[PDB]
């Protein structure tokens, strides 16, 4: 997809780049909360998580199609993420309170990136910052869903 | 309950989970790279291998933990135990589709094992690993079928 | 017909069906009388787990009449065949887990003797009670899993 | 005083034991029917055991949002309930008439339920009239095919 | 017409309107603002609470113009004729729960009010009113067995 | 984290949004039951689908509002004091029950308007929210306006 | 063989369905014919949303006489709905030809008056017999009156 | 008005006989009884929703090029007349009605699509598809009493 | 014998101009359209648009099903057609006549298909019936509304 | 290595599950438009879902056996000289057409129980093919041959 | 009473129609799975709906025949006596899976327009049939060749 | 202020214009398109169209509920429009670069859109940008073809 401006392509890979790494991130350690989570309210839990999985791995073809759409290619091979990226997630079993905390602690990181995109494209693409606001405003819907379960 | 029929079996099929899963990742990557003449169907097929990669990562690894045992499918854990040819920028369909069926020919080889292991061990778990191998095999040859020439 | 492979298959999956059925029954009263601060999540996965047990009584007793013999399954006969932890009344959500995991153990272990009982026998049928015995697994992993710590 | 909690335990409890019976001897029936009419009677059969829980269902949970427990585990349904239907295999036939014996039955405890609700509690009887309506279409579905 | 058949109709269902479309208000404050451990499980339901109220409202308003007669429920006059014991801000959702079973117990005495009192006058509002009924009184029992021990 | 007066500062736009919104749900209600006259299957369905509009975005306002970590009042002693109507108590011609609506959407326009041109130096995501709200409401209110046109 | 089973297992009860439901089928049904030629002869400015409203009336009438057909059969007697009886006993003032919508709209109101008479006459007869009966009834009349108000609140006020 | 007047007089019939077939058609549905019972109601149900979208079908042809249908009931009653029973009657029996009602249908058909044909090719084609459907509506019927 | 193509092209492809128009000018009165039966006529016009759009499609389709191109840019359209759809906002009792004037037109074009290709293709002259079978209907929907 | 044993074993045991699925398709819909008598309707569809079901297992057997690498012939011509059928050449009461049938599809389950034994040595994921094809064949047959059950 | 020479014609235009569209479906699943080479998946699929829709075009000239009380003799060994197909034994590039599918719907195209030629005098009801099956063939024809217009 | 109304005109008429175009003249490239990819690019025009259709009605509807009129009969549109897409067949290579030519002009509107709804509109701006996002994937699906 060629195009007109290389500038405009440069930022919006320069600024979606990052939340492209932490949406697909999330998928992968979202699925593991999702399968190793246990406690009093596991089956709600489960389900939650495996809604915003779902939700990251829309966010993360948004975003990088977005780039490519642009003309610049995005590597996220894992080798590639898991370089860029870090969970707190736990390797095995545990309360659901613990993988809530894990999850929203990737969240706050990836919502760090998406803030870093909303103000960094405001004066070079608009249409580029529109993408990181819509997935903003969902990832900000699926913190407080999980947050809400800890107050 | 014997436990060795549990971890065995979680032994068999953690290697498959990280495939699986290691191949959503992958298959993104190559669905949004991918250029070309044939670029819409591709893009298209890759977008199903994913979406199939995703279902059988979660079917043996809640086979694992149906069985008691945790799974550590951390994208650092991934990352450690895999690692695709898919290339890191652009590339013409025919390059991806070699590349996804090497990543493919890895998890086959993982399969095969879970299968002849399994038979021994645990056939409900087997079965978990036969019904992956199926659609697998199947996914193979819809991308390689594109190169016959 | 082999007289004996159809034989094989209703001294296997007769007690399947027995206890998927009962489980319906057991389920539904669980579901009903269930309590406490889980309610809404415990009454509706119980839901589910019925509606299983009620799929899994069909495929095994179908599978039954489809080699051509008969199914005693009237409720009397069940009831004979069949015992069950589930309490008369009202009970907390995790009493209530307990209980149907119970239920589903003892089941368990009759899909565990169908499948290693039809090894020889009759791969078919064999089939059939994998195929009931991952579900069932499924179902009691998510019960179970509400009682960790 | 809910005396009315308890009418309704009274008159629905009866419903929920014959619909959750019927569902059991519904299956058996739908499993081991035979002859010239097979399918169209087998699949009939699973319409009236989908209908019957539905039917438990309903009645049941009237129960319990009055406050009151109910004992439907299997043993005590076996207890309170008994069927026509046959052990084994048999003709369509007589299928149909085991099934529509213990329609007449369950129809027996829903006319109870309706005229022992009728000065009690009319939002649990209208839960029995609406499984009376039901379960008497469902006789007739049954029943017309033996007209003859 | 009977002029008394229309006038029986709006004294005894204008009150279920007001209330069941107050009960969509103030079940969607609570749907909002319910916090702790069964958030997700409770946020759901009381959105469910709200359909039905909504729902209930309109059937009963219907009715009423059906038979010939306005109805006022605007805003003003719905806030005169109803009150509330929803928080107004966070709450702890066994907090929330009793909030609303307090609401759906004041629109309980009204159903039972209007049940009795279309009885020896229209058969056909009577059971507008007891159709309401059978669902309040499920949703009640929802709401209070998390609360249950 | 993050900027508590951000927050603070976006609930303050958008809760008026919600009264407003909230309100037209009840009171599109008041509209679509006790409306008459020769264009009522269409009018009576219009307003459901106004109403139904109406909920939606109360949701999506109070969501982001609490979503940023704030309660929102909106029990309905509370929507009474901060929202009133045109909307007649009674039967009402089609054409009165448009006027009355357009009047209650217009009042709802004022505040939206205000958090869009208040939130962009505020939060351009809760910006959002108030922007797509209002392309619905500014398309529901010339649905119901083009049928006074002639 | 056999015989078992009865087929009109409450004769008495089939009775009262049977006298006060077959008007109640009559009327539906008749609605059904007449609604359709109210719908194929409607004109006027208010064509489109009184063409579509009049095939809802036609559906509900359907399957309201479907219903309470279905009830009286199911209790054991049969119904006579062919259309030479119908014919016998209804009569409309739906128009033979074009019409404009507020006169359809009249026509069809005066119909369904007709019908909530037998429908209202079945409620109170159903009443100390039948309440299973008697529900159907209330079920019907409900769904009409709410099309009854949809049609007249065209020609309020 | 040539080609209006046209339509008018073929598809009138039609009309006529579809509708009646709705009224007739639930009739031998409610009725019906004997060993095949569930498949013969739910295949009576089948030909009075076929029934009932040909006469639409049928009915706004005329209506779309301009002039009325009288479809009331006391119109239809005086052109139609059915051979269902009026009360219970063997399914062999109800699908003899049916069948023979259905073959009354075909030759109004018939003549609609013989006198259309130099005059309206595009009327002639809805009693074409008409009579597409209720020829399979037929065989479906009457198969049942080959043997 | 390419003469079949060749009829069907000369037939068809006004057909194809009219349709496309429609759907324009349609979407014209669709978002211009004013008045007290504003609702049902905006919808009634969008359903008339997505029918042009389907008879547009396979009134094209069959012809280069048959092997001859078809020229359809917006220019072309635009050289073989006219609308008498106002420039902006219009009543709807105006909306209404300018489209079946359009539709009108379509008319007279589909009837010389119907007529041109009776002794040559009824596959094409099925193709055209079927689009007069739903145009006629489409004009009587609008028209009856100005019965009276 | 790789190997071709693997591959030649599941076109030797699959290949004549495919034909006689594939001609079960065919003789299928024949029996289907042909079948008279007092069952019609019931036996008529039940026919139809019996192809719908044998077109399903061809493509699963076929794919199988493709997906390993090797062609398959299934041409016409081919499939008319391994396959036969007892279904009449034209119209049949409705326990004749059963009868046919029951008569094709226990053939079929002869080739199906030849390739699940022959295959529990060599291949699996192929044997798991031919036991799902026997699964619901098994079904299919019982639910043709219940009728004759009288 | 009814015309014995309509059902005969329909017999006899029809049946050539049944055989050649019953023999597409077998022949055209032989060219999906068989098929190779860069257009794989595009082309694989193609070939499903062409199958699809021949099985359909089928079903509807058969029914057409029974429902006019004459039998069809549509087995697999009659239908093998009665066609022919150029689709390849095993495995082809996709642009010779096009060429011999299309020369297979050309076979039949010849048989559609010989029954809407034959039936014109006799029966409109089935040249209607054969007119709607030759619409949708044109166009499958169209889709597979367009292709090879490069 | 009347002048955000004129603004909405201004700034989103143009690109009324050109998707109501793009729906015409991707049709055309859709009917005549033909080659090695024909199914699949045949299939993307007909997605390209469906979007098109879409953006139109949703800027010309901006444009009426602010209260002002938009010409887009076919008359106007030919007038302010340009096409690149052939008359007849062409390889489907051709009507790639055919569309994505359209496209392009369509985009610099969409910029200009954006860019002066800025400071006057942002409720109309946001139309605006919402269309460009649909537009530049549809841009992106088709251009990737020709990365070689
Ligand atoms: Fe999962
Ligand atoms: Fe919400």
């Amino acid at each position: 997809a060629l195009t007109a401006d290389p500038e405009v392509a440069a930022a919006a890979a320069q600024f979606l780049t990052p939340v492209v790494h932490k949406m697909q991130a999330l998928v992968v350690n979202g699925k593991q909360a999702h399968w190793n989570v246990r406690g009093s309210n596991f089956i709600a839990i489960h389900e939650l998580l495996d809604s915003v999985v779902a939700h990251a791995q829309d966010y993360a073809d948004t975003a990088a199609e977005r780039i490519v759409a642009l003309g610049l290619p995005i590597d996220s091979r894992v080798s590639t993420m898991a370089e860029k990226t870090s969970t707190a997630v736990p390797a095995g079993f545990a309360q659901w309170q613990d993988e809530i905390k894990a999850i929203v602690s990737d969240i706050d990181a990836a919502l760090v990136d998406l803030q870093a995109a909303i103000d960094g494209l405001d004066e070079v693409d608009l249409t580029s910052q529109d993408v990181a606001i819509e997935i903003k405003r969902g990832v900000d819907k699926d913190r407080w869903f999980l947050l809400a379960h800890l107050a």
